[PDB]
């Protein structure tokens, strides 16, 4: 009654409980979705230059983006997408990927509109839909029928997906590479999404923050580059996941003018400007990567290779204590199946209707000194019963962190 | 139909037209509401330190604020307000004062709620109310019955104000010091607002970004410090207007837990984090000012004194060409009455229902090389007819800018 109705049912953050429990124990924290090592030297230096350069960078820049930033976005991403991008009509700088998602939902989603969300989903898609008055409609990726799983083998059933589309469908939210699963959507999968979006006249909100974090030769493909998709796609990126600097909180949306103008309305009536100097830092960092594009000294070549090693290390280490890793093709994350643990140890203490994975994670934090994230937080409440046996780890960590993880795991292995 | 209905009627920005016209002429730009000189050395250095310190400052900080920042906010503003402020329950860091306003509206304003707005109003209060489904209700400050006006003499009629309150009133938006008028609300004025807010059970959203920019001995008083007001007030500040660094885009809201928790819900479902390093810079800048509080070497003492001189200079200069300055007691701004110009020059070219001041500003930009802002943009459409003879100047400018202004004015004076 004091508060607006749009806040109904979205006030709870399943995060807090675990972050609080982790802080009161000796732990290796693999639940945190950010690097615990520095960004690359060129990125840090770029920010250093922004706060010691033209003194006027301390003052407001342009509402829809620091023009050198929108310039390099339009040019670099224009090439990557095979699309002509105008900085002013087609690019909007936002407060991170979060802010870009929020701006898209607030622009397009209205009372009674349906939004298709693919499980497992980055958790904010559901409450952002709700706050905008929309109705979330869920479709599940399903693992196909060795011992190690693979994210590529989690399938989007064409018949199940087509059936979610109605006359009320406003948007489908596509996240690739996917958090938490680490799935990189194939060309054929995107074409399935694309053809339904075109058939039913639906906007595809595509969350591509992990674009550069792809492994084992897999290619990131943007759905907006597909025939006829540019006119119905919003593409989201994040400087923080791009340059390993999550605290910068700079993101962007790319899209056609007839859609983007509504995002600009939301922007101008919410934050109006993004900070100047961080934008300058991001622009300079992209100019560096555009200069060295495809070269062995580029961050976009070097970094994924280093993190693939971290991923492999973690897969072997966790595999070794009964956890069943699902090999991701992209992102910061892998999930492990804990089904074997649910069999041997079903009666873990917890609340009623509290999914096993949440109870397991609490158990692991207290007894084993390892933090992961229960995967059921990335599922609609109705589906959490069935998808209650996965936990998410982050492998984008310093060598010393993974060494500390190994120590915890060796101790665990002893009984 | 593609876009959400909440966007109805809020897409137009009266700004663009003038910023575009100014850019295609030789001008002294006094329409810009930010300093064209550097922030103080300690502020710039604080940011420099943040991007060269602990490398982990490049990664996410806490959702509701960088803890050293919320700490100094709670402590310093706690003292200023005579209030005990808990960092976690009572402080929220936002993307500037803009973001803080937006967060407050989205948390509290719902379909059918009325919001009282005091004219002239910072222009975003109206569309933010509309986007949240609320109904703006307007009350006008009115100049009382020498040649130079005074912002202190613009009155809030107690009877007119009381009559705006209904059972649908959710919030009143109080901006002091006021942009564009430069009025600093007296204790008695705040008590009038306070007593009605308490009588009708209304939240006071108080925009106090210009808190430190007060002149001629006038005191900034926060309505939240008044008996019984803390429990129904949200107090907003902006690091950019505080430290002359508008591009930092760090702001905050202070308030009681039972209200703030709804703002936290909005925050967590919109941006989730604010950037880390700018927050660190702001924290260090406030620690500096708290250390030197009331001392002659403090920015909060030095800066207003310097800007008061700039204000006086501008008042004399503009007074000299027929413009009738209204002496502000606070803020970056003064307005001048252009009535004499409307008398001698009524038939200026423009669109139908285009207020005189908008036409005048266009004329002045093209012919006289000076930019100001038409004050009618800070009025509800119905009231723009009557309040069509004021323009807003910004005096927070480099000495050289004011010299250039004088040159333009001397040229003008010749016929
Ligand atoms: C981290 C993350 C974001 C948010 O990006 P920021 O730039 O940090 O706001 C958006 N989507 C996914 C899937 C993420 O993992
Ligand atoms: C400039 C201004 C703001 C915005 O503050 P930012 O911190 O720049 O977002 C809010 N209210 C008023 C009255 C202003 O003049």
């Amino acid at each position: 009654q004091l508060q607006a109705r749009r806040l109904d049912g979205i006030d709870y953050n399943p995060w807090v409980e675990f972050v609080k429990l982790a802080s009161e124990h000796d732990v290796v924290n693999l639940g945190q979705g950010f690097p615990d090592f520095p960004p690359p030297d060129f990125a840090v230096e770029a920010f250093q230059h922004a706060v010691s350069g033209d003194f006027m960078l301390n003052q407001y820049t342009k509402t829809f983006g620091y023009p050198p930033l929108t310039k390099i976005l339009a040019s670099f991403f224009g090439e990557l997408l095979g699309q002509e991008i105008d900085p002013l009509r087609n690019v909007l700088v936002t407060v991170g990927g979060y802010g870009a998602l929020f701006t898209a939902f607030q622009a397009l989603v209205d009372e009674g509109d349906e939004v298709i969300i693919i499980e497992p989903f980055f958790d904010c898609y559901e409450p952002m839909t709700m706050m905008a008055g929309g109705r979330p409609v869920f479709v599940s990726l399903k693992p196909g029928p060795g011992e190690l799983g693979s994210s590529s083998n989690w399938q989007l059933d064409p018949m199940e997906l087509a059936g979610k589309f109605t006359s009320r469908t406003k948007a489908l939210v596509l996240n690739t590479p996917n958090n938490p699963l680490g799935k990189v959507f194939s060309r054929e999968e995107l074409e399935l999404v694309a053809s339904l979006c075109q058939q039913h006249d639906v906007v595809c909100i595509t969350d591509e923050v992990y674009q550069w974090m792809v492994y084992d030769g897999h290619q990131h493909i943007s759905i907006a580059s597909l025939p006829g998709m540019w006119e119905r796609t919003l593409t989201i990126g994040s400087a923080g996941k791009t340059f390993s600097a999550t605290g910068w909180k700079v993101g962007w949306v790319l899209g056609p003018d007839h859609i983007m103008k509504h995002l600009r309305t939301v922007h101008q009536n919410s934050v109006f400007h993004c900070p100047t100097q961080s934008q300058a830092a991001v622009a300079e960092s992209f100019e560096r990567e555009q200069l060295l594009f495809r070269q062995p000294s580029s961050y976009f070549v070097q970094f994924p290779q280093a993190m693939q090693r971290c991923r492999d290390h973690m897969i072997r280490s966790l595999q070794s204590v009964g956890l069943k890793p699902l090999i991701p093709q992209g992102s910061y994350f892998l999930i492990t199946d804990i089904s074997d643990f649910k069999r041997k140890m079903p009666d873990l203490p917890g609340a009623v209707d509290e999914p096993y994975d949440r109870r397991f994670v609490k158990w692991m934090i207290k007894n084993k000194g390892l933090v992961a994230i229960p995967v059921s937080i990335f599922y609609s409440v109705p589906h959490q019963k069935h998808f209650d046996h996965y936990i998410r780890f982050c492998f984008v960590k310093d060598e010393a962190t993974l060494q500390a993880m190994d120590e915890k795991l060796r101790k665990w292995k002893v009984e």
